[PDB]
């Protein structure tokens, strides 16, 4: 049908920053994670490399996607698809050419796909403050992130869902460890420490004559993968403005809903969650200045000059949001 043809055409931009992910979500019947993951797995020849049966991949992807909440405005299957595709583009950076193995590539992409699964639309701090069952289970540390991992891995056990069935025991152990290390690193409470270590690597950077990064041990390799997926997670402000604005509307909706729950419970309303006392534009400029730009400028230095266009877009968007403040 016409819908299928237009979807296929939009998916031709899968290797580009600024993919029309919302349009893909609409055209696919709200299956952006399934179609984008499938497209990327075919593009990178991952099904053949890891002997993943196509039916198994689609079954797992659809099940995983079903565990993202359709009533959560930001932390849903569209965000997951976006982080997956963003990681996919970052992995193709010329400075990282042939740096990571196929298993490491698989781990980064899989981690991106499951990284927010079953997100309830409220923060770790909210879960801790409300004495939730999740915070009790996880002892207040990386509560959501531990849960996303547990669900992502548990779903592999469903009927015809083990996409890693033909990996060796060693490969399965290695992939699991890498995925856990990556998703736990998406917890924002770990941002400052991750950035500090990324800055240290940039200062002690070792490269070939062409500018390709030389990473030998696991500690350095996983650190780059952790920061890569963290950058992908925090990539909305670096995308074309039309996309960024849509992501902002979505996170503000989610935040305001959390603030409504806090207000009625007599709790202090979390930053950016009070719909009656919000400054959306000022908050975006602040988030770029204090979190997103420091991170992306450091990533840009690591892969210089491959991320210049991304950094340029970030700065363009910061300038535009600032202009909306009288
Ligand atoms: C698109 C704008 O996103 C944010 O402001 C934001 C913050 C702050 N925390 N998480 C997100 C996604
Ligand atoms: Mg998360
Ligand atoms: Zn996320």
């Amino acid at each position: 049908t016409e819908q299928e043809d237009v979807l296929a055409k939009e998916l031709e931009d899968v290797n580009k920053w600024g993919l029309h992910v919302f349009r893909i979500a609409e055209l696919s019947g709200n299956r952006p994670l399934t179609v984008i993951m499938h497209t990327i797995f075919q593009e990178r020849d991952l099904l053949k490399t890891f002997k993943i049966p196509v039916d198994t991949l689609i079954t797992y992807l659809m099940t995983l996607e079903d565990h993202y909440h359709a009533d959560v405005a930001y932390h849903n299957n569209i965000h997951a698809a976006d982080v997956v595709q963003s990681t996919h583009v970052l992995l193709s950076t010329p400075a990282l050419e042939a740096v990571f193995t196929d298993l490491e590539i698989l781990a980064a992409i899989f981690a991106s796909a499951i990284h927010d699964v079953d997100h309830p639309g409220v923060s770790n701090q909210f879960l801790i403050n409300t004495n939730s069952e999740l915070a009790l289970m996880y002892n207040d540390s990386s509560v959501l992130e531990n849960h996303h991992l547990a669900v992502g891995f548990k779903l592999l056990q469903e009927e015809n869902c083990d996409i890693f069935q033909n990996l060796t025991k060693k490969q399965r152990q290695s992939l699991r460890k890498m995925v856990i290390d990556i998703v736990l690193a998406t917890d924002m409470s770990k941002h400052m420490n991750l950035l500090a270590d990324l800055k240290t690597m940039v200062e002690t950077k070792k490269v070939t004559s062409s500018g390709v990064l030389l990473l030998d041990n696991y500690s350095d390799r996983i650190q780059v993968l952790q920061n890569m997926v963290h950058c992908a997670d925090l990539s909305n402000p670096t995308k074309p403005l039309q996309l960024y604005r849509q992501w902002t509307d979505r996170i503000m909706e989610e935040f305001f809903r959390q603030g409504d729950r806090e207000r009625e419970r007599g709790m202090e309303i979390s930053p950016m969650c009070d719909k009656h006392n919000a400054s959306v534009e000022k908050s975006q400029v602040g988030f770029i200045d204090y979190i997103v730009h420091p991170l992306w400028e450091t990533w840009a230095d690591l892969v210089h000059p491959d991320a210049q266009d991304i950094l340029d877009t970030l700065e363009d968007n910061r300038e535009w949001y600032q202009s909306t403040i009288p």
